[PDB]
Parts: C-alpha cells; structure tokens; sequence
C-alpha cells in the first residue's frame, strides 16, 4: 500500500551532464562529489597538491581542460561539504592535514581560487571527513586519520572541541543529529558511537554493530534512531536500525548482496526514504522507514549499465515540485557527472503538498558562540510551494 512504491529514477540526456572531468584517483573512500542549488563540486586529479572543480549548474557539456579550479591545497583533497547556511561557501579536507573554507565568487570561478577564507590546522594526519553543523552558523566538524574529531568556529578559526582520545582506530564517517546536539561515528574497531561533543562523553555505543573487516557508515534519522551500513563476516552488505536508548539488539537488520563497495546512506527525512549506493555499484536501492515492522521496507532499485565512482545529493531547495522530484543524485563516472532524477508518479497536476512538507531551510537557527555555550535550536523550515506552477 506504500505511496512511494512507484518512485523511479531517470538519468538526464548526455547534454545535461558535466563531461571530460578528471575525477580524483586516490584510494581514499571519498564520495568525491558535493552539490547545492547553485553548484556541483567534484574532487579532481591535481597536477600538484590538491584541487576540486566547482561548476554552476548551468555549465553542462564538455568542461574545458583549463576551466578554473579550487587548488590552494598542497595535498590531494579527500572530502568536500557545502555550508547549509551559505550556498557560496564550501569546506575541504586534504592529505595536507588542513581543512580550508572557501568563498566561491557569485556565478562561480573566473580565475583559479588559491586563497581560502580560513585554514584550520588542528589535525596531524590527512583529513578525510568534514561536516557542517545543521543549525549553528560557522560550526564545522573535521575528523582526521589521527582519529581526532575537531569542532571549529569558522568565524574565529579556533578549535573549540577536540575529541582526541575517543577513537583508537580509523573513523569511517561522522553524522550530526537533526538539531546537531549529538554526533554518531562508525570506526574500524567495528563500534558505532553516539557522542555528546559539548559534554565530550560517549552517551551510547554498539560493539560489532557489523562483524565484517570492511567499512561501516552510521547516520541519524529524524526520530533519533541510528541507521548503519556494513558487511557480515561472509562479505554480505547489510543495513541495521538502532535505538540509541537501547542498542543491545537491532530494531532491524537486512542482508542485501555481496558487492565490494560500502553502502553510502542518503536519508530524506521529508519522505522517510533512504537511498543506498556503493562505489562500484550500477544500482541505487531505496527503502522506506516506517513504524510497521520490519521498519525498513524495500521500495525499488534504479538500474544502469555504469558503475559509480562517487555520488552527490541535491538539497530539497534545488528540486522541481511540479515534476514531483523528491531527490536528485549526481552520479560520478570516470570522466562524467550524471544527474539522476527520482520522481513520484502522480496523475493530478495539483501541487502534491503531501510530498513537500516544510523542509530545513538555509537560515542558521543560532550562532557558533551560543551553540558552543550549550544552546540548542531546530532547523528553521521553509515552504517549497513558491516553485509550483498551475
């Protein structure tokens, strides 16, 4: 009976792709791609040091080899994240052990961008993880191969939290909860941790959340549940759903297939859909999360003949309500970025308001100093109906 059962993906025509990109060749498990309503950012092969490419969404077709890039890093770029409160601002983590924050010029680059707004220098090792705070302006989390998590005030350039003796082994990912009061981590010691970064304490963990000696991912759902991907002892890709108030036993665990890539979860809290795709997969599998067991329900698979090297995900503000678009993927091939549009088939030409509840907007709910000092706020919601045409 699920309203999302006919959700389907459709790749755009080649003339709506971004072509002749030289995607990074590093063996780091990066997503290589970050998208916002103005720009697509792609981690590329740099002559020296490190670079990423920033394209206006309209700049489709073959990209000139000399198109300007963001190239101020002195080591390969490993992760990129657009500022949720500023569509001209992006953070990068590098093998040069820095996080850099960049101001993109209006309409994108004319000249190569070599000087960041700020360099953050707390890590002693490569920085593979950057995550902007969901609600607090200028709060930015990095995690490095030093196994330190640092939470920055980007406005002052100061490390205000250093979690440096919490993780004995490599950190695979860090995710903020809805109001950014908590983070969750997955680590190569096979633990998933829920952390209060301001209290600097672990509030819940699960040992061996997955048994495989392969990477995991852990993210928060809108209701405070933690959703994980990983591998069985037998190389099966798995997903699980955990109540952090009681992590002994999973609410749900599902075995999927025996491919090699870790499943990156993309969670849409507005539809309760989770999309899963791994490096090397030609498929995007999507599930609905509901309060009816077994709680994680299979919807469908987007199928293709081409494996992904990385994947970006368009925030709600960039979607087309008239088309009932509920997600847009930016699928990285070897030399190309290919938008994939997820739509709900609907007969009616009316505004499908059930698909588009008010969504987390770009206005920061509180300042860095307020949040660091212990204040909390929810995302400030906006309506998407201004985009509707009769």
């Amino acid at each position: 009976q699920s309203k999302f059962r006919h959700v389907f993906g459709q790749a755009v025509k080649n003339d709506q792709c971004y072509d002749d990109i030289r995607v990074s060749r590093v063996t780091w498990d990066s997503s290589f791609c970050a998208v916002n309503p103005r720009f697509v950012a792609i981690i590329i092969e740099a002559s020296g040091g490190g670079a990423f490419l920033v394209l206006p969404l309209h700049k489709t077709g073959r990209i000139d080899k000399s198109y300007p890039t963001v190239c101020g890093h002195t080591g390969p770029v490993l992760d990129i994240d657009w500022c949720p409160h500023n569509d001209q601002v992006i953070a990068s983590g590098s093998e040069d052990c820095t996080v850099m924050v960049w101001q993109i010029p209006e309409n994108g680059l004319t000249l190569s961008l070599t000087e960041p707004v700020v360099i953050l220098e707390g890590h002693s090792k490569r920085v593979g993880i950057v995550a902007w705070h969901p609600t607090a302006r200028n709060v930015l989390l990095s995690a490095g191969c030093d196994n330190a998590i640092i939470i920055w005030n980007v406005g002052t350039g100061e490390a205000l939290i250093n979690l440096d003796d919490m993780h004995s082994d490599m950190i695979y990912n860090v995710s903020w909860n809805r109001n950014g009061s908590l983070i969750c981590t997955a680590s190569k010691d096979k633990k998933v941790r829920v952390i209060d970064p301001r209290k600097q304490e672990i509030v819940a963990e699960k040992e061996k959340a997955h048994e495989g000696a392969r990477p995991m991912r852990a993210i928060f759902l809108a209701d405070g549940n933690v959703f994980t991907t990983g591998f069985s002892r037998m190389s099966e890709r798995q997903l699980a759903l955990w109540n952090p108030k009681n992590m002994q036993e999973p609410i749900a665990l599902h075995e999927m297939d025996t491919s090699n890539g870790v499943l990156l979860p993309f969670y849409d809290p507005d539809t309760s859909i989770i999309y899963l795709c791994g490096k090397g997969d030609s498929s995007i599998r999507y599930f609905e999360i509901t309060d009816e067991s077994p709680y994680v329900h299979y919807l469908n698979t987007f199928s293709s003949k081409e494996p992904q090297r990385g994947m970006g995900y368009m925030p709600k503000r960039g979607l087309d309500v008239n088309k009932c678009e509920i997600a847009r993927f930016f699928k990285l091939h070897e030399r190309k970025c290919e938008p994939i549009i997820m739509t709900v088939p609907r007969k009616s030409d009316l505004f499908q308001d059930d698909l588009y509840p008010d969504t987390a907007g770009p206005e920061a709910a509180l300042e860095a100093e307020e949040w660091f000092e212990g204040k909390n706020a929810d995302p400030i919601l906006i309506s998407l109906k201004h985009g509707y045409i009769p």
